[PDB]
C-alpha cells in the first residue's frame, strides 16, 4: 500500500501540470499562469507568496455562476481571509464587495476603494470607537452581535445623527463537520440566541437612527456537506418570515454568511469529506442551491448577502520555499539501538509563514517545482528553519512523511499549493524571520510585488529603545 | 467545583498577598507597586507589561543554581522575547544571549552584547547568515548539519576569520513536555551521536574553525531532573572520550535550556509528568543535575547554558479589557436547553497571546480591576476575533474560568506568567494590531517599549495605488 499511496500522489502531481487550469510546466518547472515558478523564485527571496488573480477572477466567477438562480444576490469576500491591497483591489475590480471583522479592516476597505454600501461589519467585539468609525462611514451592514452592542449603536447613531445598517446576529443551532475551532453556529460565542431575536428586533424598530435590514448567520469554515447550510439557512428564513408577520415589516435581505470549503485534496475517490474536510465535499453550486431553495420558500425578491472568504482566494496562491538544507537523522530506541533512519529536508519556510500547517492540521500539497516532472519518489521529512523541534510539516502524504524526487537537493525550490487564504495576516517573526513577501500574477500573466517582506529595520522600528551599536 | 472556587480564590488571595511581584491597592492588582487598573487606563489595551525586577529575579535564581560552579556562561535564548528594551534589561543584567536568526544577531548586537556574548543555534543557516555571523566573531556557532560545516569551513577560510563552533549532538533522551518541545529524541536538529568524533577530527583540521565543545539541548518547559541529567551525561562521556582520542581540552560544554517555569502554582495537587504547566523542577534541581554530571569529568570546564522562558515567563503580565458582554443559550440537536453561559469578551484573542490556543498554555486569569473581590462567577472568556474557537479555552475548570460577579465592561482582565514566547508569535490576523509592550523598570517606573501596530504600519508592508 505504501507504493500504491506512492503511485497515487505521483497520479495527483501529473494532473497538476496536465488538467489543472491553474498549472503548467516547463523545463522540468512548476508553471503557475504561465509563470515559471523556478524561475520566479530566483528574482525574489524566499520564502514568499505568489498570487495568481486569474485564479481569484475565476473562483469569484464560480461564486457568482452559483448565484444566478436569484438574482438580488451581494457578495462580500471576507477580508480576513486575505486583506493585502493588492489582493483587496483585483476583488474589488472583480465586481463584489467587502466583509471585515475590526476597525481597520473597514478602513482598509475604504481605502482601497469599497464604498461604505459595499461593506459589511462583522464582529464579536465593536467598541464605541469601532461602531462610530463604522457609522460614520454609512456602511451596508453592522452585523449586531450582542445587545450590549446594540446599545451602543442606538446611542451613537443618534450622537452622529447617521442612520446604522444592521442584521441581527443569531446562533441557528447547527453543527458542521469542520474543526472545532471552525463552528460558528452552535454552542458559540458569537450571535444572540434565536430567542432573543423578535425583543431584539422590536427594539430596534423604535430606535430612530438603527435600521433593521434582516437577520444574520454565519455556519462555520470550510464546511464539506450543504446540509448544514440548508438547515442553518431555515432556522433564519422561518425566523425572518415570523417576524416579518409578528412586527408587520418586510426585511431587506438575510445574509447567510461564508464558509464554501475549498478542495486541498483533490482524489476525491480516496476521501471522505465527512471525515476528512481537506475534501470539499460539495462546490459552491451545492452552497447556492441549498441557500437559495431555503430562502425562496419565504421570498424569491429578498436580497441574499454571503460572504465567501476562503473560496475567493483559497486556491489562487501558493507557497515558494527553497531547499535550504538536508541531513539524514537515525532514530534510536531508549536503549541506544537502531530504529530506522530519516532524510530531513529542511526549507527556508516554518510554521511562522505558514500558520494553519501546524496550528489547525492543515493539508498542502507539496511538490519539488524545480523538479515537477520527475517521480516524487522519496519519504523525506520536511523541517521548516524555526527553533521549536515541532517546526515541521506534520500533514504528510503519509503520516508525517512527504514525497519529493530522489533527486531533491538544496537549491530545489518547494511548493506548497492552495496556499492563498488564511496564510498572510497570521504569519508571524517568531525568531526574527521576516514575514514574507507576495507576489501578484496580474490578468496578462505579469508578476510584481505586493507586500515587502519584513525587513530588519522592520524587526525593530515598533520598538523603543536606545541603540547601541550602529 | 465549590473546591476548584476557593482553591482558585486561595490562589488568588496568594499573589497579592505573599508574591514577590504583585500587590494590591485601591482593589487593583499591582506589579512591582504599579496599579495595572490605572496603567491600563493610560496605554490601549490590550498590551503587555514587562518588569525588569522580576527579569533579574529570574537571572538571579538561574545563576545562584549554578554556585557550585564558578565557571557557568548564560546565554538568554532572545526567540523567548527579542523586544529591545527587553534585551536591554537582560544584558543590563550581565548574561548573555543566544540567537536563532541572523536578524536575532543583529539585534542582540545593536543592543549591546558583544560577539563573544553570543551564540547562534540553528537548523538553517545559509551562507549569508553565516557569513555574518563568523564577520561579528560570535562566541559559538552551534553547527547542526555537516552541510552547514562545509559553508562554514569554505566562509571562515574566504573571510579569513576564526569560526567558533560547537557540534549539536542528538543525546537520544526523551522528556515529558509538549510533543512539539522535544528537541534531543528523534529530533530535526543536531547531529547523530557516532558523527561527533569524525565531524570533531574534521574541524581541528579546519585552519579557520575553533571547535570550542558539544552542544545539546533537551527541550522546552522540561518537568523533570532525570533527562538533563542523563542528556548531560551522555555529552560529558563523548567530550571525555574525544579529549582522550583526539588530545585536546575542550573549552566549553553547552547544555542548552529548559528550564521551566510554573504556570500553576499548587503543586500540591499537580502531576508534573502529566501537565507540566506544573513546573516539577527548579533552577536550582537543573544545576544540581547538570554539575553533578560535569563534574564527573571536569569542574574547570565552561558550562554553558541557554535559557530562555525561565528568564522572562513570570515577568509579565498581559492586560486586556473587558468589552463586550453576553448570556447565551447551549441547545441539543433537538432543541432542548443543555446549559446557560455567561461570556466575557476582553479584547485580546489568540492573536495577541499565540499559546493559549495552540499549545494549550494555561495563564492565570484574574479580574485586575477588582483583584481583592472573590472571583465567584463562571464565565466563558472570549477574544475579539471572527475565529469560533477565538477563546481561552484552557480554563480554571474545563473551559471556565472565574471572575468577580460584578465584573462590568471596561473592567482590566490580567494574564499572568505571559513574558515567555508571547510578542514575536502575534500576528494582524483580522487586522487586530500587534500590542505595546511597557517596562517596570528597577526604580518602579514605567514605559513604552513596543509601540501596538498602527493603521499605518499594518498596511505600509503592502505596494499599492
Ligand atoms: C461572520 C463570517 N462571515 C464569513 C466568514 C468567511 O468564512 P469562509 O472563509 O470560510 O468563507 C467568516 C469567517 N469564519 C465569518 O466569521
Ligand atoms: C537550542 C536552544 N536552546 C535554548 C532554547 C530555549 O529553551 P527554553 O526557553 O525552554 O529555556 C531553545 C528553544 N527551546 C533552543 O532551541
Ligand atoms: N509556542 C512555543 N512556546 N514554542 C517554542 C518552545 C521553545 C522552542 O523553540
Ligand atoms: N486560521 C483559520 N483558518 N481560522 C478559521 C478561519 C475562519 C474564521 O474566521
Ligand atoms: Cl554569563
Ligand atoms: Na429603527
Ligand atoms: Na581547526
Amino acid at each position: 500500500m505504501t507504493d500504491s499511496i506512492m503511485q497515487n500522489y505521483n497520479q495527483l502531481r501529473e494532473q497538476v501540470i496536465n488538467g489543472d487550469r491553474r498549472f503548467q510546466h516547463k523545463d522540468g518547472h512548476l508553471c503557475f499562469e504561465g509563470v515559471d515558478l523556478d524561475a520566479l523564485a530566483r528574482q525574489y527571496p524566499t520564502p514568499f507568496y505568489v498570487f495568481s488573480e486569474p485564479e481569484i477572477i475565476r473562483n469569484i466567477h464560480e461564486i457568482q455562476q452559483a448565484f444566478a438562480a436569484h438574482k438580488n444576490t451581494k457578495t462580500f469576500f471576507a477580508s480576513k481571509t486575505c486583506s493585502v491591497m493588492g489582493v483587496l483591489k483585483a476583488i474589488r475590480d472583480a465586481g463584489i464587495c467587502a466583509e471585515a471583522n475590526s476597525q481597520y479592516e473597514v478602513r482598509k476597505c475604504l481605502e482601497i476603494g469599497f464604498r461604505g454600501d459595499q461593506i459589511v461589519f462583522n464582529g464579536v467585539v465593536k467598541k464605541p470607537a469601532d461602531l462610530e468609525y463604522a457609522i460614520a462611514n454609512d456602511l451596508y451592514l453592522i452585523n449586531v452581535d450582542s445587545l450590549y452592542e446594540l446599545e451602543h449603536i442606538d446611542a451613537i447613531s443618534r450622537k452622529l445623527k447617521k442612520v446604522a445598517n444592521v442584521c441581527v446576529r443569531v446562533e441557528p443551532n447547527v453543527p458542521s463537520a469542520t474543526h472545532a475551532e471552525l463552528v460558528t453556529a452552535f454552542h458559540a460565542k458569537s450571535g444572540l440566541d434565536l430567542e432573543q431575536a423578535e425583543e431584539t428586533c422590536r427594539r430596534i424598530l423604535a430606535m430612530p437612527y438603527v435600521h433593521l435590514r434582516g437577520l444574520h448567520m454565519h455556519v462555520g469554515d470550510q464546511v464539506p456537506e450543504s446540509e448544514p447550510f440548508a438547515k442553518a439557512t431555515k432556522v433564519l428564513v422561518d425566523e425572518s418570515r415570523r417576524l416579518e408577520e409578528v412586527l408587520g415589516i418586510k426585511f431587506d435581505l438575510i445574509n447567510v454568511g461564508g464558509g464554501i470549503p475549498v478542495p486541498y485534496k483533490y482524489d476525491d475517490e480516496n476521501g471522505d469529506p465527512l471525515k476528512d474536510n481537506m475534501y470539499a465535499g460539495i462546490t459552491a453550486q451545492d452552497f447556492a442551491d441549498a441557500v437559495i431553495r431555503e430562502v425562496h420558500k419565504w421570498r424569491t425578491d429578498v436580497e441574499i448577502c454571503i460572504e465567501p472568504g476562503r473560496k475567493v482566494t483559497g486556491s489562487a496562491a501558493v507557497l515558494l520555499t527553497e531547499v535550504s538544507c538536508e541531513k539524514r537523522k537515525t532514530n534510536y530506541d531508549l536503549n541506544g539501538n537502531v530504529e530506522c533512519h530519516v532524510e530531513w529536508k529542511f526549507v527556508d519556510a516554518g510554521y511562522s509563514v505558514l500558520s494553519d500547517s501546524q496550528h489547525f492540521d492543515w493539508f498542502f500539497y507539496v511538490y519539488n517545482a524545480s523538479r515537477m516532472t520527475a517521480a516524487h519518489d522519496a519519504w523525506i521529512k520536511l523541517a521548516g528553519p524555526l527553533s521549536d523541534g515541532g517546526d515541521y510539516f506534520h500533514m504528510g502524504v503519509k503520516g508525517e512523511e512527504f514525497l519529493l524526487p530522489k533527486e531533491t537537493h538544496v537549491g530545489d525550490i518547494v511548493a506548497f499549493l492552495d496556499a492563498g487564504a488564511y496564510t498572510i495576516e497570521s504569519q508571524t517573526v517568531y525568531n526574527n524571520r521576516p514575514r514574507t513577501g507576495v507576489v501578484m500574477i496580474d490578468k496578462n500573466g505579469d508578476t510584481r510585488l505586493i507586500r515587502r517582506e519584513d525587513s530588519y529595520e522592520d524587526m525593530v522600528k515598533y520598538d523603543i529603545y536606545l541603540l547601541a551599536a550602529a
